[PDB]
């Protein structure tokens, strides 16, 4: 990747830039380091699957959703788009759309799924099944 090598190495390099500031929970920054890298090379999923999982430790989870969702556009093989819209749509109080976004995890994951992938699954059908029992008139 001659003609990219600058882009290339640019992009990943705001992406380090906004994983540090993710671990040292300064979301905004991580968010900017991971815009800057979205436009500089906008094909690589990892990007909007980051920024996605920042919005969400933000209580911004209609962001995250749209993040998510760019995720799986750019990458449908990849699960962790999927983990990533499951969580936001489970913070917001929509367990139905949670369960399908982790039940799809497991699916391309198939006998590779993690034990945390199960529960993250199995915590969006009890929480179905928690909001059916808390409705009330
Ligand atoms: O547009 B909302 O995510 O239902 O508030």
């Amino acid at each position: 990747m001659e003609d990219d090598a600058e882009t290339k190495a640019k992009a990943e390099d705001l992406k380090m830039q906004g994983n540090k500031a993710m671990a040292n929970k300064d979301y905004e920054l991580a968010i900017n380091k991971y815009t800057e890298a979205i436009k500089v090379l906008p094909t690589n999923a990892i990007y909007y699957a980051n920024r996605a999982a920042a919005h969400s430790s933000l209580k911004e989870y209609d962001q995250a959703v749209k993040d998510a969702e760019s995720a799986i556009s750019i990458d449908p093989s990849y699960f962790r788009g999927y983990s990533r819209l499951g969580f936001a749509k489970y913070a917001q109080g929509k367990p139905e759309e949670a369960l399908e976004a982790y039940k799809k995890v497991l699916d391309i994951e198939g006998d590779n799924a993690t034990e945390a992938m199960k529960r993250d699954y199995e915590s969006a059908k009890k929480k179905v099944e928690q909001s059916l029992n808390l409705e009330k008139t």
